This record gives C-alpha cells, sequence and structure tokens, in this order.
C-alpha cells in the first residue's frame, strides 16, 4: 500500500498542481494555479463529498476522474495516520457550482474499481 511516487510526481507534472501532505491529509491544490482559476474561494455549493473510496486509491486516479466535471479548486483526501492509507473519503472544491453539480451527476456510483462504487454529493452543512 502507499501511493505510487512516480505516477504522483507526472500527476503534478502534468497539472502544475500543489500537493501538500500533513498529518492526517493530502491536500491537492488549493488554491489551484491561478493560469486555471483566478479569483477568490468558490462559495457555497461548490464543494463534493467523495465516500467509498478504495484505501489504496490516491490522486493519480482520483484527479483525472473529477477533472471530467471541470477544473478542481482543491482536493482533500483525508488519510488515516497510523496505517498510511486513505480514510475512504475526500472533499473536493471546484471552481463553479455547476461543476460540483456536474461531479455528482457523472460520479456518484462510479465504479472507480471493480466492485467499489463510489458515493458523490454536495456537501452542506448540518442544522
Amino acid at each position: 500500500s502507499g501511493p505510487d511516487e512516480a505516477k504522483i510526481k507526472a500527476l503534478l507534472e502534468r497539472t502544475g498542481y500543489t500537493l501538500d501532505v500533513t498529518t492526517g491529509q493530502r491536500k491537492y491544490g488549493g488554491p489551484p494555479p491561478d493560469s486555471v482559476y483566478s479569483g477568490v474561494q468558490p462559495g457555497i455549493g461548490t464543494e463534493v463529498f467523495v465516500g467509498k473510496i478504495p484505501r489504496d486509491l490516491y490522486e493519480d486516479e482520483l484527479v483525472p476522474l473529477f477533472e471530467k466535471a471541470g477544473p478542481i479548486w482543491d482536493l482533500r483526501l483525508m488519510m488515516d495516520p497510523l496505517s498510511g492509507q486513505n480514510r475512504g473519503y475526500a472533499f473536493i472544491t471546484f471552481c463553479g457550482k455547476e461543476a460540483a453539480q456536474e461531479a455528482v451527476k457523472l460520479c456518484d456510483s462510479y465504479e472507480i474499481r471493480p466492485g467499489k462504487h463510489l458515493g458523490v454529493c454536495i456537501s452542506v452543512a448540518n442544522n
């Protein structure tokens, strides 16, 4: 297990996004390169929750899929600091509401690995 360093490296060389690893989290972009998006942090309705991510799957797989909805502002893959695998979920901020809704339409139930379907929804606050 663990992310494939070569695959991650080629991803960042292709897209130019930053990738910052902290305890419990991998943050892709946030902000993206301003060539992708200049502007204030995207607001309400622009973030999706992505669940049921296979625990050994990392950004080299997630980013090309969700880029099909639109340009990514940030991707935060939550990590288990004890196992060094991801926690099974991530938050993805897009640059607009329309792209976030497109991520739900395209990627909710997407079979990213055999037998493993993602759950995707607009991330909203509780009450």
